């Protein structure tokens, strides 16, 4: 009832394993790649890259500065699929439970980025994270044209 589920897939003309790399081992390189969205990426703890790993992020929605502390709850080399799960931050305000999936297609000539969004909301009249997704999507859009 509460629950959701959000799923969106964009091709990419830069490399999908590269791509892939940067969001399990080097989130640090995110905050260059695309400044107006993400102004940082502090590793809390553990090594970056690995499940269990605790990271901070610090962003920017619709020009409002926010704040998400994340685990990297599950990795899959074999579908290049790293997993976040949401346990600070704004977000947590509306949601209950949060977990984002970025799984990227790269065995094809065409590659491509999927993402998921797994949620529980706190209240039936909170709204759906569309925000949230077109931000990654923007996101997605900057590290592919930053070459
Ligand atoms: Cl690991």
């Amino acid at each position: 009832d509460l629950s959701g589920k959000m799923v969106k897939q964009v091709e990419i003309l830069s490399d999908g394993i590269v791509f892939y790399e940067i969001f399990r081992y080097r989130l640090y390189l995110i905050s260059e790649m695309s400044p107006v969205n993400i102004q940082g990426v502090d590793l809390l703890e553990g090594n970056w890259g690995t499940v269990g790993s605790v990271i901070f992020f610090k962003y920017t929605i619709d020009g409002k500065e926010k704040t998400a502390k994340d685990i990297v709850e599950a990795i899959d080399e074999e579908t290049k699929s790293v997993t976040f799960k949401i346990v600070e931050g704004d977000l947590m305000e509306l949601y209950k439970t949060f977990i984002i999936i970025v799984q990227v297609d790269t065995k094809g000539e065409h590659n491509s980025v999927t993402w998921t969004f797994h949620y529980e909301k706190l209240k039936e009249d909170v709204e759906e994270p569309n925000t949230l997704m077109n931000f990654c999507i923007e996101i997605t859009k900057d590290i592919e044209t930053y070459h």
